[PDB]
């Protein structure tokens, strides 16, 4: 698929079982989920953005299946106010932009 | 030029007469400058992040050179981290996702 950005890059992605909906986000470094019960062990870390800081869960090595395409890595669980897909998992499925 | 998300998809822009670089983010939907002495009028305004709002100034109908390709629209102007192209200049520039 290529994705046009008239509106929010916005896909459906299924991890630990659950569904969401999730915003492609080259901005972003690494992915940030909104709270959710993600399985197992955490390391607290701190992450910056426009406002200030947010505290996350870290939790490495986490399937998630962005659009169909499956891929793992490390996801940062917090008080986030949108699912953001970022660049550690979008090289995984082979996203590029173009113009 | 198609561009692989391994590393921040950073491109220089032209804007009021400044070079800088910019972050192509899909994330955004406006785009967000760092602090700088932009000519005109502008209105307060709050925009909101992954860790809370900042202040900006909202500047209308201006030109932009991201990347050799130019745009015209709204540029906010605030404490943001990054310098941080949205959608609404992506979209101007022909810019798409593309897995
Ligand atoms: C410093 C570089 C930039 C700012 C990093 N960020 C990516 C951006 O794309 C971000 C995404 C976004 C979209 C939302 F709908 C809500 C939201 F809170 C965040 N957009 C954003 O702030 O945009 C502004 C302007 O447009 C408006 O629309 C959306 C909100 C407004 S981040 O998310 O802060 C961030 C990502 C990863 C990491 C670590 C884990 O690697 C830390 C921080």
């Amino acid at each position: 698929p290529q994705i046009t950005l008239w509106k929010r890059p916005l896909v459906t992605i299924k991890i630990g079982g659950q569904l969401k909906e999730a915003l492609l986000d080259t901005g972003a470094d690494d992915t940030v989920l909104e709270e959710m019960n993600l399985p197992g062990r955490w390391k607290p870390k701190m992450i910056g953005g426009i406002g200030g800081f947010i505290k996350v869960r870290q939790y490495d090595q986490i399937l998630i299946e962005i659009c169909g395409h499956k891929a793992i890595g490390t996801v940062l669980v917090g008080p986030t106010p949108v699912n953001i897909i970022g660049r550690n998992l979008l090289t995984q499925i082979g996203c590029t932009l173009n113009f």
